[PDB]
């Protein structure tokens, strides 16, 4: 049996963050009505890979052993960007990491060690770490890039308390494998 497996950093949404999203999302919906709010928020550390069932618990053990030694850190995510998935069947509005990118690279280096320990694919060669806020079916880049994006950025740039996005504090690493989740604290 083959289980889809993904490693990521959850984001624990501040109440301010959810108010920001309450303003951003309707604005974006004036361009693309079918956008869907994310229910939970994360920054990916891995590709979606496949693990045989037998190896899920050992993989999680190995991941926990490396992650729990890695220290919590702060990052900035205040740059709005438009993402698609590789097939262009989904479009995302996200917040791209600037300050703190170095720490995410170090985290990925550790995840990638675990991936190699299990014969799994290591992370994208040119990553842009990001927090996805909303998504839609299809390829909506044309509608969202340009004027909409500039307007979303102005909502972000005018947001108060700006510290919510300037100093986002990582807590934990999570893995989803099939229908199962596994979480672990950063040090
Ligand atoms: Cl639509």
């Amino acid at each position: 049996g083959n289980w889809a497996t993904h490693v990521y950093v959850p984001y624990e949404a501040k109440e301010e963050f959810l108010d920001l999203l309450d303003v951003l999302l309707p604005h974006a919906q004036t361009y693309v009505p079918r956008l869907v709010r994310m229910k939970v928020f994360h920054l990916s550390l891995s590709q979606s890979v496949v693990l045989r069932h037998h190896w899920i618990l050992p993989f999680v053990q190995a991941l926990k052993a490396r992650m729990t030694s890695f220290h919590r850190f702060f990052f900035t995510a205040n740059q709005v960007k438009i993402y698609t998935n590789q097939e262009k069947t989904r479009t995302f509005i996200g917040l791209e990491v600037t300050s703190g990118h170095a720490q995410f690279l170090d985290l990925v280096s550790e995840v990638d060690r675990v991936m190699e320990e299990f014969n799994l694919t290591t992370f994208y060669q040119d990553p842009s770490f990001h927090l996805s806020l909303a998504w839609c079916v299809g390829d909506a880049r044309l509608q969202l890039e340009g004027q909409c994006l500039q307007e979303l950025q102005a909502i972000v740039d005018g947001f108060e308390d700006a510290e919510v996005l300037l100093r986002v504090h990582t807590e934990q690493v999570r893995c989803k494998s099939g229908n199962k989740f596994f979480s672990m604290p950063l040090k």
